[PDB]
């Protein structure tokens, strides 16, 4: 239960991320490593496109490329589904609707493989406008804070989430991305089904000045809230 | 010039921050320490209210509590006024208009005192609504990304900046804060007067789980841009 999940994330945990995607026909792959410290609701990753140049803005992949590292306050630990599902893990599926543009559909499996927390993903994007903010690469290289609204999904012994990302556009404006999320345990064991709450996210995108490959250094701070 | 400023910020630099403020009559003081690495346009600070509980939301003080740590690309280094003014330093004055509420007026001096970069500030806030988002503490504990638009101010041998902060409000909405900035060198030496550009900011607010005092752990990533 609480102690079981808390134990698996007691200190700093190594992370591995793998993604294969296809957006409007452009195939690409991303691989990344890093670590997370749920004690501080912190996570840091260096993600690299191993197929060359990324066909879409890096910011559009931030949400796809580890909610188990969220910092749940003591009074809210009974609501931490993500950690309660470990190490077996859970599948995280999403559909992302980019306002007035295409959409991504993703499926990921996150769980431990030894001492390492792994996130393997498959992404498919369709109907993007060649001249849009996505394929046109018109999004600024940055990120804002958002809240991930969560509710239990007892039918699937998991949870559902919904939130809208605001991607700042170069020279002004915002490109919204509506996220519909579903998380289902991989195992058949018992999990912590939560009462409604949300995860408060804050992220910063950076670059490794010495790296030649197309990449993204991502930093996230996550804290659960919404319950007194 | 460029090399002179680059030299002072070559590695990791210790930082000291001090602030005395008065908002609608509530007097308070903040003291903080940390470090910055302009090579990665990064900065981290732990800021503490030494007078007890902070009378205003911590997020409202983020912009007041080190633009010299910005990461300027090679082709833009001749435009880095902040570093060119060091170690003597510069005065940074601002007027912050919180939409439909009060305003802050600040004056700060930032420069080196030995190997440490210091930021001492005086803040005065007026006409805040007792029931507003500020004195009512209705702002979420987080931060978004913004661009700091800069232009040279040859009359004062310094620069001027303008930007609008978006403070997310608890349960929805945004509380805007219009920033009008002026930076003037403390010394009378020559500085780097820049062509128009902006600093791309990204910030994350956190907490030291072991600290008893009212405080804020602030992280900022800053990179200059707007010039080809």
């Amino acid at each position: 239960m609480v102690s079981k999940g808390e134990e698996l994330f007691t200190g700093v945990v190594p992370i591995l991320v793998e993604l294969d995607g296809d957006v409007n026909g452009h195939k690409f792959s991303v691989s990344g490593e890093g670590e997370g410290d749920a004690t501080y609701g912190k996570l840091t990753l260096k993600l690299i496109c191993t197929t060359g140049k990324l066909p879409v803005p890096w910011p559009t992949l931030v949400t796809t490329l580890l909610q188990c590292f969220a910092r749940y306050p003591d009074h809210m630990k009974q609501h931490d589904f993500f950690k309660s599902a470990m190490p077996e893990g859970y599948v995280q599926e999403r559909t992302i609707f980019f306002k007035d543009d295409g959409n991504y559909k993703t499926r990921a499996e996150v769980k431990f493989e030894g001492d390492t927390l792994v996130n393997r993903i498959e992404l498919k994007g369709i109907d993007f406008k060649e001249d849009g903010n996505i394929l046109g690469h018109k999004l600024e290289y940055n990120y804002n804070s958002h809240n991930v609204y969560i509710t239990a999904d007892k039918q699937k012994n998991g949870i559902k989430a919904n939130f809208k990302i605001r991607h700042n556009i170069e020279d002004g404006g915002v490109q919204l991305a509506d996220h519909y999320q579903q998380n289902t345990p991989i195992g058949d064991g018992p999990v912590l089904l939560p009462d409604n709450h949300y995860l408060s996210y804050q992220s910063a995108l950076s670059k490794d000045p010495n790296e030649k490959r197309d990449h993204m250094v991502l930093l996230e701070f996550v804290t659960a809230a919404g319950i007194t």
